[PDB]
Order: C-alpha cells, then sequence, then structure tokens
C-alpha cells in the first residue's frame, strides 16, 4: 500500500497512472 | 509528480485510486 495526501490504500492495490507508469501495484 | 517502479509521471497528472484515496492529482 501507500499513503498520499492524508488517505491510504492497502496492500495489493493497483491503479492506472499516465505513462510511463501505466498500471502499477502497491505490495505494501 | 509521482514516482514509482523506476519511473515518474509529470506535474498536473491524476489517477483513480481505490476508496478511500479516490481521485488524486500529483502537484509535483
Amino acid at each position: 500500500g501507500f499513503c498520499w495526501h492524508h488517505s491510504c490504500v492497502p496492500s495489493g492495490t493497483c491503479a492506472d497512472f499516465p505513462w510511463p507508469l501505466g498500471h502499477q501495484c502497491f505490495p505494501d
């Protein structure tokens, strides 16, 4: 997961970012 | 901006993260 700007997402989250990141997941 | 997985997206980009983080943009 991670925390951004006062909210967090859990382990195993993925999200679509602009390129060059594209689809990324957040193991912690 | 936002850096992850050896890449960065530029200032002024956004992404949809799961609740509760939701829709966020990346000032730097």
